[PDB]
């Protein structure tokens, strides 16, 4: 059971998220810290998370814009998450593509 993080725009300054891509068990704790260049959302797709469930991808999804520095949005994934690949993306930035990867290990 650890806490992994992930920051919303590079220290480089380039429009990603740091790790983009991660690994993580099920009990893991990810959170997402408003970082460079805001602002920023975070996005699921009806069809990238594991069986393109839209409740799901509904349910994890913070459609809603943070702007200041330090704001952070958790997700846990306990037991009641399945495996796979849960892909994500800032809405503003799509253009630019900012895209990170989420896999859950067994
Ligand atoms: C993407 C998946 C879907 O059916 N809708 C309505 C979306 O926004
Ligand atoms: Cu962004």
């Amino acid at each position: 059971m650890e806490t992994f993080t992930v920051k919303m725009g590079a220290d480089s300054g380039l429009l990603q998220f740091e790790p983009a891509n991660v690994t993580v068990h099920p009990g893991d704790t990810v959170k997402w810290v408003n970082n460079k260049l805001p602002p920023h959302n975070i996005l699921f797709d009806c069809k990238q998370v594991p069986g393109a469930s839209k409740e799901l991808a509904d349910k994890l999804s913070h459609s809603q814009l943070m702007f200041s520095p330090g704001e952070s949005y958790e997700i846990t994934f306990s037991s009641d998450f399945p495996a796979g690949t849960y892909t994500y993306y800032c809405a503003p930035h799509r253009g630019a593509g900012m895209v990170g990867k989420i896999t859950v290990e067994g």
